[PDB]
């Protein structure tokens, strides 16, 4: 019945959802910007149409409205939203679904239940998925001992601010308590004189494990194993490996099960992630992302499985085993290990500002085990402001993860972008640590090692 589907996105993830579009034989209508006019995406669609005349660009790409006429004019009989823009608005969803398109997602219960915080740890508690461990709705600082008392240490606070602060007080010695809940009650009164306070149980150096899910609307929900972004720069990712090769098989098939419980409990549609962190044989949710993320490539790699395909034949209400063909969840195949770096315009010398300028140089590395995923990275690209950082996603996979490290480093080498100055040194510097070719990763790893900052100097004749 589909037959055109528009994407409301840009860059890399609008050329995949394009690839799916036309391997899956469906045309394909791109929108754009003013100052995207030189973007790869508009080019390589059916159709491309300016959407948000006289605004900014990524205000552009916000509008509802104008996306929604241009699906209408096009004859686009689906939406897809890509990541990162409009992929968990509620009101863009349901707007779409009311317009009678298709919009490539889960369901709008879903959008506002993982759209919130409150309601997603309620429905992980309904599910019986274990969030982090405390009596945080508690409000006492007599409550906040004994919850220190029934669970454990360390004790992090937010009585510092209510939304978006947190005290971030690290509680170790029997008397730090004590004289830490002293010093951080008398700051939280002189804090902005109305607030919340807030006990949470502190995870030193956790891992951040994704599960990747996906569900049709006949109820059968898999799993496809799960992901490893660990590797972060300012709680912002940086690469992310797939499977979790630190963690034992039984441990992921553990985490693996209980997102498919949860999301079966919510009753989940389309694809999904699931995050959680992991810490001594004990994982607690965190949130679920109801759309594709960037690192779905990894997944796609170690599975065999095509998963933006699959977004749009469950858009279209086929089954997930029947008609789109995937196997049971005890057949999903890991087919190895795969790392995904994001190669950005991040200048890793100048704090990791986005570089802009022209791109006069771009060589591209390929062979065997290499995916590629490039944005606008093209020669005689300039590079705006406006957008991400982003340039183009590479991955690579083998049967070994040694080998995945190996080839990485020799397609990091061989990657040339000149013109802007890249986060490739920082790759290089990062994959060559022994904390990262281990898989013994942290979230903390990348703060707590000031070796990764040594780039050696470049002749570049
Ligand atoms: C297929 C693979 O496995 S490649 C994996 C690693 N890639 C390479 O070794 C590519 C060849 N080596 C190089 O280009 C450089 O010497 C590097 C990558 C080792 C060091 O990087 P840089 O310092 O920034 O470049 P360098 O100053 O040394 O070389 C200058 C130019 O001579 C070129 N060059 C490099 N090797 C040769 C060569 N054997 N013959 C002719 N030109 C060469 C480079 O491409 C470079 O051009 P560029 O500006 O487009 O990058």
């Amino acid at each position: 019945h589909m037959k055109k589907l528009l994407v409301a996105n840009r860059g890399e993830i609008a050329v995949r959802v394009f690839r799916a579009c036309n391997e899956l034989g469906l045309s394909t209508v791109a929108v754009y910007a003013r100052e995207d006019e030189y973007s790869v995406h508009r080019f390589k669609a059916d159709e491309s149409y300016l959407i948000g005349q006289g605004k900014k660009p990524i205000d552009a790409y916000l509008d509802i409205d104008d996306i929604i006429r241009v699906a209408l004019e096009s004859g686009a009989d689906a939406i897809h939203p890509g990541y990162g823009l409009l992929s968990e608005n509620l009101e863009f969803a349901t707007k779409v679904r009311a317009a009678g398109l298709v919009f490539v997602g889960p369901e709008l219960h879903h959008l506002d239940i993982f759209g919130d915080k409150i309601k997603a740890k309620a429905a992980a508690d309904e599910a019986k998925v274990p969030g982090i461990p405390g009596t945080n709705g508690a409000v006492d600082i007599d409550g906040a001992l004994e919850f220190a008392k029934t669970y454990g240490y360390p004790v992090m606070i937010k009585a510092a601010l209510g939304g978006g602060g947190r005290g971030m007080r690290v509680a170790r010695n029997d008397a730090e308590m004590h004289d830490g809940y002293a010093r951080a009650k008398s700051e939280a009164i002189g804090a902005f004189g109305s607030g919340e306070i807030y006990v949470e149980k502190y995870i030193e150096n956790p891992k951040h494990i994704e599960v990747q899910i996906l569900g049709d609307r006949h109820g059968n929900i898999i799993h496809l194993h799960e992901r490893d972004c660990s590797v972060q720069r300012r709680n912002q990712k940086v690469i992310e490996i797939a499977p979790a090769v630190g963690l034992s098989p039984d441990f992921r098939n553990e985490i693996c099960e209980a997102a498919v419980k949860l999301c079966k409990n919510v009753g989940y549609v389309n694809a999904g992630t699931v995050e959680f962190l992991v810490k001594d044989d004990k994982f607690y949710f965190i949130e679920v992302n109801p759309r594709v993320q960037v690192e779905h490539t990894i997944t796609e790699l170690i599975t065999g499985v095509d998963i933006v395909q699959a977004q749009i034949l469950i858009a279209q209400g086929k089954d997930l085993h029947r008609e789109i063909g995937l196997p049971a969840q005890s057949e999903i195949p890991l087919l190895g290990s795969a790392i995904q770096c994001r190669i950005t315009t991040e200048d890793p010398q100048n704090g990791f500002l986005p570089d802009t300028g022209k791109i006069d140089t771009y060589r591209s590395p390929g062979g065997f085990g290499i995916r590629l995923d490039v944005g606008n990275a093209y020669a005689g690209y300039e590079v705006t402001p406006y957008f991400d950082s982003l340039l183009v996603k590479v991955c690579t996979f083998a049967n070994e993860f040694s080998d995945s490290v190996r080839k990485m480093d020799r397609v990091l080498h061989e990657f040339r972008i000149r013109g802007v100055k890249t986060n490739i040194p920082f790759l290089i510097n990062v994959i060559a640590n022994e904390n990262f070719t281990s898989g013994q990763a942290t979230t903390t790893f990348i703060d707590n090692t000031p070796s990764l900052f040594n780039f050696p100097r470049l002749r570049d004749r």
